[PDB]
DNA sequence: TTGACTCTCTTAAGAGAGTCA
DNA sequence: TTGACTCTCTTAAGAGAGTCA
């Protein structure tokens, strides 16, 4: 099995390569009707990606190290976990992008939680609109706001109550 | 089927064997620290369902009937919109449980609207807690709280920036 | 050892359609 | 005509593993 070092140095091979991808500065709703700045480094679009990079479907990537004539691979997004448990409450741990882009992989806009509290993130009104995450959001969700219903409940007669 | 005569004909049979199933009470968090009460009306667990009812899935039932010596079927919660536009922005409009009681049948716990807003209400405050959404939620979501995050932002090195 | 592709899978909110009696 | 079963599919947040040079 690879030893604490040697996965500490896959971390930081994958920081230091991640580091050099494109950084796009991005304005970003923050909840309260206040405006922030995430700056998100981009795998390219294509290949090349990246020094260990390859893309496995169309907003998914691996990376991809050969330790002792052994090949590991891990999803591009779980390399800054590697450290850590990998399930809590019975539930596997996901990589969840707080900055709702797919294409970044600063590990600073990353964090480590079930599928469940990732996908709540799309809804969250964001850290300075009510976000009660404990590990706060970093900007309102994409999917926050009134929604578009397009039709709520009723029905003809009179056999329901509320 | 075709005719607006025979779908208002179709949601009134539903709704009358509906309207038969066991009314079961749920008392549900509101957010704000507040309770209510909603009465949902149950599909049995197990056959007989009750007449034009027939179980697909664990948790999925359709709703069929023979109009004009054709047999037509529709998803069991989607029959009181079939009146309503099935698309939006692109998007299929779905059955969404306001009370988040799949085996509930009531038409007046359920709404019509994407896959996205159906989904993000399991994150919601509630109609006490801050509820945004135009077609008000019944209760706070299930999944609404602090969540479990195992491991936040972090990096090794000075490569990156929020 | 490495790059650039290929394939299928998980989850939990939702769907359509066929086989028998 | 009605009932009671069977199967796979959709979406958008996420995954693992194979082939070839
Ligand atoms: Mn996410
Ligand atoms: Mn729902
Ligand atoms: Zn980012
Ligand atoms: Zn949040
Ligand atoms: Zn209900
Ligand atoms: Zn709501």
């Amino acid at each position: 099995a690879l030893t604490n070092a040697q996965i500490l140095a896959v971390i930081d091979s994958w920081e230091e390569t991640v580091g050099q991808f494109p950084v796009i500065t991005h304005h970003v709703p923050l909840g309260g009707g206040l405006q922030g700045t995430l700056h998100c480094y981009e795998i390219p679009l294509a290949a090349p990606y990246g020094v260990g990079f390859a893309k496995n479907g169309p907003t998914r990537w691996q990376y991809k190290r050969t330790i002792n004539q052994v090949v590991h691979r891990w999803g591009s997004h779980t390399v800054p976990f590697l450290l850590e448990p990998d399930n809590i409450n019975g539930k596997t741990c996901t990589a969840s992008h707080l900055c709702h882009n797919t294409r970044c992989h600063n590990p600073l806009h990353l964090c480590w939680e079930s599928l469940d509290d990732n996908k709540g993130r799309n809804w969250c009104p964001g850290p300075n609109g009510g976000c009660v995450h404990a590990v706060v959001c970093l900007r309102q969700g994409p999917l926050y706001g009134p929604g578009a219903t397009v039709a709520g409940p009723q029905q003809r007669g009179s056999h329901f109550v509320v």
